[PDB]
């Protein structure tokens, strides 16, 4: 009585055929996973960097950005393992690329899944690994094969459904610290996801029973909270203090809460973080940066896509490309100096 | 690479044909919903009660308990509208009736769903309405037609997935406050559940499709305490009422879990404090949740064979006679409130 109806949904298998992943895309995704694993587990001393737009609403602009990040990745491969941020939505307002690909308030999930997949293929096909946030348990079925890094939404860190999901993904997954500032829920999540799980889920577009093997590559993401920002050494210490033995490295988000809701502070956070890294801090193995071709953000005008400024986020504000180069080169320097403190 | 494999899953439709609901079952489910609605909206001045085991692992024992509650219910029907707790499982490393129906640390979801549906039919068949937690977006499809009340656990009240599910359910849904004791996430969930959603889900035939729901105006908050302490006292209740927007439904207080502090004998103490408020005129308290079984306490696991009869194998519960005394007191508080209101 509360279900208006069901509209047809193309299965992942069908989508994978219409928008096939090139050998390069597959190899790229595989490579991104290996590198991320070695870093969060300490086998590698470079830093894992998830850099990119808060969200992608324009494939062309994303491709130009990707090409720039690719070039700069090759320049800093020795110190950084860069994965492009390819998030589809920011949890009223534009519901994201999957739900509203045309950015016109309509709903076209089938067209959305096609755009999202075309995007993922486009990016990985040039040798650039991507990372996306797992919003639900069904969409990953359509994109996972092209992902090298996944993050679980903060609102679902405590969800068994997402912990089960994580336990079955073929790549590292990050969980955010609780809203109260503590790391319990995230730690529990990582432990839960490490176990094998048995559950019902979509596969061919039908529901089946899944058995996962468990994911040992889950880590905590520091993202500020009710007790303030937590990227500083004091907070980092408190964070490591509550990480049971055998934990993976921590990943720090420069944006959102830790940036005090101001894209301009991301580089300031970079400074405080680079400082720790340069002085020998080995628990910080990753960072998250919201960057785009141009800085800041913009609202969606009455006209729609037609009135949007090119290369400017329509969700959270980002630092521009030039600033991103500065931030990343500085981070790379911090990593280099860190190898020395470890000599 | 982290998916050990899949096993075929009988569809909700198949199981509904296999284990059909009797005309008495459907009628009870319907009635349970109508009565719950009139209460949470303030039409009826009786109190809604969701009483029953933490979980059901023994169908026979559940039936005995049901007969008793059905009889006690007929006695108090003038003051209370009773719905029996018929839950299957919070994940804390027994996996529940759906996963481990044999209570022997194995997995058989197909058999679990059958036992669950049979259980639901058995109970509603004697005229006793039932309530359960809505775990995911799939399992409910196998039981919805028999349910009169649904609950969203504290660990998933923030899950968009569950808010979407609630908006499409044919009965009232209660959202529990967060594990940290935070109430706004539940108030929030009710708002979200109140309107239409468009997302990916599964049909009666087990096919993934795009679902459009209409919104559920019968959602409410369930105070169940948490990390920052219990929340059933007058101060907390007034604090809770303050957060609720205009036109909100009444509150439901959970005597167990966070509000009893892992001590079943605290449930009757909560009942006294809650009764005092009701007896003295508190009209905003429209519901209560109680963890009750034939015999009090709980127990661990020779397998089922060794387990004591009417005793839970999950959260401790108050025994039957305690339950009866608790309910009769609650009933009196109700009658008293009527008198206070006529003034
Ligand atoms: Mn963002
Ligand atoms: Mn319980």
């Amino acid at each position: 009585v509360r279900i208006l109806g069901y509209d047809p949904l193309a299965s992942p298998a069908l989508l994978q055929v219409q928008i096939p992943a090139t050998p390069t895309s597959l190899e790229t995704a595989k490579r991104g996973r290996r590198e991320a694993i070695d870093i969060i587990t300490g086998k590698d001393d470079r830093v894992l960097v998830i850099v990119g737009p808060c969200s992608i609403h324009d494939l062309e602009a994303a491709q130009e950005y990707a090409l720039r990040l690719k070039k700069l990745s090759d320049e800093l491969k020795g110190d950084l393992s860069i994965i492009m941020r390819a998030y589809l939505e920011k949890p009223v307002g534009w519901k994201g690329l999957i739900n509203d690909p045309d950015v016109n308030n309509t709903f076209n999930i089938n067209k959305g899944l096609q755009s999202a997949r075309q995007l993922f293929v486009n990016l990985t096909n040039i040798g650039l690994p991507i990372g996306s946030e797992m919003l639900d348990t069904i969409s990953p079925q359509y994109l996972a094969d092209l992902v090298s890094f996944g993050a679980i939404g903060a609102r679902t860190t405590e969800s068994q459904l997402h912990r089960e999901l994580a336990s079955g993904l073929s790549f590292p997954v990050g969980f955010k610290n609780g809203t109260d500032g503590t790391l319990n829920v995230a730690v529990d999540a990582c432990q839960a996801a490490a176990h094998s799980h048995h559950f019902m889920g979509v596969t061919h577009g039908v529901a089946a029973i899944t058995t996962t093997k468990g994911n040992e590559h889950c880590f905590v993401i520091l993202r500020g909270g009710k007790k303030g920002t937590n990227y500083d050494a004091k907070s980092v210490a408190e964070a490591k203090a509550q990480l049971p033995a055998g934990s993976n490295g921590l990943m720090i988000d420069y944006s959102h809460g830790n940036s005090n809701k101001d894209f301009r502070n991301q580089p300031k956070v970079n400074d405080v973080v680079c400082e720790q890294i340069a002085n020998g801090e080995n628990a910080i193995t990753g960072v998250m940066i919201e960057s785009n071709i141009n800085e800041g953000n913009q609202g969606i005008p009455a006209e729609g896509k037609a009135g949007l400024k090119y290369g400017v986020s329509i969700t959270d504000a980002c630092i521009g490309w030039e600033t991103t180069e500065d931030v990343l080169r500085k981070l790379a320097a911090a990593v280099r100096q860190r190898r020395e403190v470890n000599k």
